[PDB]
């Protein structure tokens, strides 16, 4: 119904001048808002110099060079090399390729099987749709076989009865030994993970997961992904979900934050291990057959802007800053009887509504709790994603202390008025 | 690194190149050339790949571009209404369509689309009672980790590549060899059972494959088959679409109706990644009828597009259709042609082919015997590096070299473009012979 023809700053304007929040950052991707200059300006200086190519082995545009190099240095990696392509789901399915391509290099062609955890989301294409865990893709018969789904570490949601913390992470590394004995280490090609689970529900993992799954996938030669594609500079506090959860992976999975809403592309940054391995099987005196995954120089000369913006002009920064004032916020929502959970971390946030507290138990789904919020959100002026029976607050990283005041107020009026009507 | 082709090297995958290459830092271009960061000036005969039509410097394209930037969209995820953008090239792309009527999906690139409209396949034939209907039939082969990055979505069945010159038995007329390809088609559905097959993907001309044209006859002998069973058709247009066979799209050159479209990067002009899918008639309503029935709507179609690229693609649809770039294709392709025919005399050219702007070149050990050169000698690497260093980009696939310039190619650049390939080829397979 809403007629929008642009944004500014953190919000969207309708065509009466309406301005509404957006604590979804347009697709999750908007950090620096909607009508940034220097992104802007950056995009169009593109176009004028040099506005389309492909990037080739032996050939290729200055600014994949450029970017290349910075993602290299920003990475959590000493060294290592870059490719691109035009989303993050293209990004998950060429980093699966490339694994098969590397396994089978060396040997082990076999090595094919893809670990993922249930509600992960990974992306839209047949491969990193059957790595995204969610039971709306059984429409299209996904997932494809050898795309293996973990627990979710959902500690609130998955925690059997009595069950602590530590005792549910030693769970989920059992079931992780197991999968990986009964699979057999030999057929599986790679564990993704994004730190943070982002479209599933924002839900951060449980305390220790990281640092007890790492040694296991180590010891069994199974290669480590970081899907970063939401997480990625900036969202989670550090620039890196891996970094704020201390794990170093292989590899790296970038869209979105990576050209600040302004372009599509994703980016796998490959570590230093995958990297050697990658060159040196490359043995077969030839280029991989039918690689061809490229970004676009238009995509990259934004990317470079984006990085410099939010590392360089505060962006990341005001997340690190406002952080603790928007978990205080949420800490005191979470205290209303419809609030199951806050969770979250950084500028990525959700509360999950609940009928009953102690119980954990939802309203009923025809009551579309979730959709009446974001709807009723929406008529004061925010913009928020309903996802299961949570909403998603996920804004740009240029919010300020009074906009942030802004959204929570809006939220709150939201919340009483919903779950008031519920009660009737 | 300090050097650029130091820097390439150091950071990115494309530059691990260590026949050989070395390495082209490209900065800018001009018309149809591309320039390096040292200056040198080559002529682009792949249109980056495939995509950039209208050249590097076409100021209409990167005006309207940029007035998108000046002006970005208010583009969301789900809030707001659709752009007036995409809406106006949804209708656009239908009326250009071979469509009367019909509804469009985007993606972000041409093999996003492809797999879209894979799970569309899958997810109609589920709703209407036939979850086992998943195979794709396609002419896709390898030329073990050589078949990771070309290799089809589980499901897919092979069928012969209809390339007369490479399949066609010792006496067989190219007619026999179409009707012996219509039985493969015939006896592959009986063998995997129609009920089993959800569609059949054909590029007219098949791209990464090597630039094949096919046999000619062959679509007008497979059709009524595939026609006898609900197997939809499906018309891979990433490469043939706005004009590279000399016709908008290459169903329209190789005169049939497929029953959907798959449209890439071409539709922007390389200037944008952007992918759709356009269905006809029967399949928007059969998809319409299915999602109110078992009533989900499939997550991940959209009929949102892109605003940026809607609107870039909405100029560059009429920059070729409307400022002469199509025209230009359907009338220097005679000249094109007639230059590869005589390159195809020389002994070790086993033949030319393609059409309109699209062309490739084989190249033979043995020409009688179509025995090709040792696969160490990488001769097409060797052709397509000597073109490198006499200023000319062209791209070698299998034993094979492909020109696809851009559609602003003139005649002048044409001559110097197969000038230079000339000189490559005369200095490999001499090389060649002397070792």
């Amino acid at each position: 119904t809403v007629v929008v023809t642009h944004g500014e700053g953190p919000y969207i304007v309708d065509v009466n001048g309406r301005r509404y929040l957006d604590a979804n950052s347009g697709l999750w991707n908007m950090v620096a808002g909607f009508d940034h200059k220097g992104l802007i300006d950056a995009a169009k200086a593109q176009y004028e110099r040099f506005p389309g190519y492909h990037a080739f082995f032996g050939r290729m545009s200055d600014q994949t060079v450029m970017l290349s190099e910075k993602l290299v240095e920003v990475s959590p990696f000493d060294s290592g090399r870059v490719f691109y392509t035009n989303s993050g789901s293209e990004a998950n399915d060429t980093m699966v390729k490339m694994l098969w391509f590397l396994h089978a290099a060396e040997g082990k062609p076999q090595k094919r099987k893809i670990l993922t955890r249930w509600n992960a989301y990974h992306g839209v294409t047949a491969v990193s749709a059957s790595m995204t865990g969610k039971p709306y893709n059984s429409v299209f018969g996904l997932p494809l076989p050898g795309f293996v789904h973990l627990t979710c570490p959902h500690y609130w949601r998955y925690g059997e009865e009595g069950e602590t913390e530590e005792q549910f992470v030693a769970r989920l590394a059992r079931e992780l030994e197991e999968t990986i004995q009964r699979e057999g280490a030999d057929t599986i090609a790679g564990f993704f993970a994004e730190p943070v689970m982002g479209a599933g529900g924002v839900i951060p993992p449980a305390k220790g997961y990281f640092q007890a799954i790492l040694p296991i996938l180590r010891k069994y030669d199974i290669p480590v992904i970081s899907d970063e594609v939401i997480c990625g500079f900036g969202r989670t506090g550090n620039t890196w979900g891996c970094v704020t959860y201390d794990f170093t992976p292989d590899a790296i999975i970038s869209s979105k934050n990576l050209t600040a809403g302004f372009f599509p592309m994703g980016a796998v940054i490959l570590g230093p291990e995958l990297s050697k391995r990658l060159e040196t099987a490359i043995a077969i005196e030839e280029f991989p057959h039918g690689f061809t995954a490229s970004g676009h120089p238009v995509g990259c000369a934004i990317a470079l802007k984006a990085i410099d913006v939010v590392m360089n002009e505060g962006l990341a920064e005001n997340v690190r800053r406002l952080a603790p004032r928007f978990e205080e916020r949420l800490k005191h929502i979470a205290e209303r009887p419809n609030i199951g959970e806050y969770r979250g971390i950084g500028f990525m946030w959700a509360l999950e509504a609940v009928k009953d507290k102690a119980s954990k138990t939802p309203f009923d789904g025809n009551l579309s709790v979730s959709e009446r919020i974001a709807n009723t959100c929406t008529d004061l002026g925010l913009i928020c994603r309903p996802l299961g029976q949570s909403v998603v607050l996920c804004p740009p990283f240029i919010l300020t202390e009074a906009q942030m005041d802004e959204m929570f107020d809006k939220l709150e009026k939201a919340l009483d008025k919903v779950f008031a009507e519920v009660a009737a």
